């Protein structure tokens, strides 16, 4: 399967602005279709009719340089295929786990993922590498008007796009950035920054882990406000705070180099040595060591290792990709052995080059 | 004599050399017509060195001609004792070209004959030491009492003047915490156990020296035979504990030794205690066949090369405490790269 082969698409592997700290930018637009009940209330026959509506209008349809759209029906996917789409960030856990007649319209280049029958009938997602919030909003807005030519959105003049989701009321817009902030975590500035960010109207969560955890020091920053503010203003305010976070993380990295010197070089190389040689490693230690190694690459200590090892190995070591790597279902202890072996082989391949 | 950490002779593979790093025989004697080293004058010390210089391929190293760093390196290679390096201003050492034989002059006693063999070769070392003992006896007259044996000042040498010793790597008995049980059992049997590295009770790198406590009243052959039998029991117990660790831990043990390799191959700062523990782990991984591309001699060589004297030689000058951990790490990294490139 084309979409299931790779952890990160060619599109997302491009270098974008500030790609050392900002992994990616995302615009999501939620809408519901007139004359169908909300997903909270509709029947499976209604869900099927929505999928059939989108198939009629868009399957195999060209979208210019993005290629044609492919329709992936949740009713036709194995659970492991669904899990891989989640780990690639192409579909949500809600779509994979809770939408039996869900679907995803995927552009051939994997820039565009339109979820069908999630918490709203439609969730338009546009993904860009690095910090490209303006470009992703323009792409999502153009796609939004293009879809609206074939489907009729439920829209109210005062309340905006109708939805059952309190966090989508109004614009239906969620803008977010994925950021690697190892220096702010190590200097313990995060527990100060998060409450400050909430005051400015933004939300922070960890991409990986459980609860308040942010394994690999990878964080997602998004807007909280969706009603009473223009989409452009929502995105411009996020962009401002993100650029402030980039400068604080860069400042913290230079402070660590000055304060720790050879001790920091020792820390990132020890993590490299563990990843390159261990035979058993759990998810928490692997993510931490991968974060350390990326920091070492960014700062220039670690040479001859592509920085994309963080992006790619964080995804490839998730349970679905790990089962695919191993060729079959894995028990708990085999998982830690397979995880170490996958990382070892990748780092060995980096040395050969 | 100052260039390598282990000679070509001592780098050869010996019997049971997976566990036994080396075997040593020391014979202490004093010469008639000279006062004991605890009381003699510097002019007497010079006359003893001159006597041996005439009697003697063996190269003669005079302590009065060596810089302090040169003496320290000889101690770290095990060729001379700390007492010779630090307390014998007119001591000397006759060193064989292959560094198997070392005759120390004006240490605790006028003459100390040392024979060092790789692996477990106590009888071979005793024969070589006895041949040299007889030969020296043809040129001097030993102070000897019919009841007390060779006259000495050190109580631990009274009688035969024989110290027999074996240096062993016992990581599995340490990891399973058998050591504090075996040591009382060995003491009861007439032997003493000390850690080669560290201060006090610690044995850095899990390297232990087992030696005789009894010197008076037992024959030299019986002393060595008894030591050899208990070493062989220790060898069997260590080998069985290694096999048991493999059955119990499997991939978790492979993980432990490769993580220590990963640290040593890449770290930039490492202290003496962590370096010794990781080096012991890597040697265990080599012995068990998990680590297949690194010579097992790295434990022997790197424990010596990372001692303060060799480390200063490696660096080119005196080292502050924090610079020592950086140089130690760099030295290990470079040695391990040497193994990897091959």
């Amino acid at each position: 399967g084309k979409f299931f082969n790779t952890a990160v698409s060619a599109w997302m592997s491009q270098e974008g602005p500030n790609s050392d700290i900002v992994l990616s930018s995302r615009i999501r637009l939620a809408r519901n279709i007139v004359d169908f009940r909300f997903p909270t209330l509709f029947s499976s026959e209604e869900a099927k009719q929505i999928v059939a509506l989108f198939e009629r209008a868009f399957v195999h349809r060209p979208y210019g340089e993005a290629g044609r759209f492919e329709l992936l029906k949740m009713s036709e996917l194995q659970p492991i295929e669904k899990r891989v789409l989640v780990e690639k960030h192409l579909i949500s856990p809600h779509l994979a786990e809770d939408s039996p007649f869900g679907a995803c319209l995927l552009s051939e280049n994997e820039e565009i993922s339109i979820m069908i029958n999630e918490e709203d009938h439609i969730r338009i997602q546009c993904l860009f590498p690095g910090l490209q919030l303006a470009e992703a909003l323009e792409a999502a807005s153009e796609l939004d008007d293009w879809i609206e030519g074939h489907v009729n959105y439920a829209f109210d003049e005062r309340l905006g796009y109708l939805t059952s989701c309190p966090t989508n009321v109004g614009t239906g817009l969620r803008a977010s950035v994925m950021m690697h902030l190892p220096a702010l975590v190590l200097t313990q500035q995060i527990n100060r920054i998060i409450p400050a960010i909430n005051q400015l109207g933004l939300v922070v969560r960890g991409t990986y882990g459980e609860g308040s955890e942010a394994l690999g020091n990878i964080f997602q920053i998004s807007n909280q406000i969706t009603l009473g503010k223009s989409e452009e203003d929502i995105v411009a305010d996020l962009h401002t705070i993100v650029e402030q976070l980039i400068a604080q993380e860069r400042a913290a990295r230079q402070a660590l180099v000055k304060t720790l010197g050879i001790q920091l070089e020792d820390k990132v190389f020890r993590s490299y040595g563990i990843l390159a040689n261990c035979r058993v490693i759990d998810s928490k230690e692997a993510a931490q060591c991968l974060s350390d190694v990326r920091l070492g690459i960014d700062l220039g200590y670690i040479k001859n290792v592509s920085r994309n090892i963080l992006n790619e190995l964080m995804i490839l070591t998730q349970p679905g990709f790990l089962q695919q790597y191993a060729g079959g279902v894995l028990r708990p202890e085999e998982r830690d052995v397979r995880r170490a072996a996958l990382i070892r082989e990748r780092l060995r391949m980096e040395t050969r080059l």
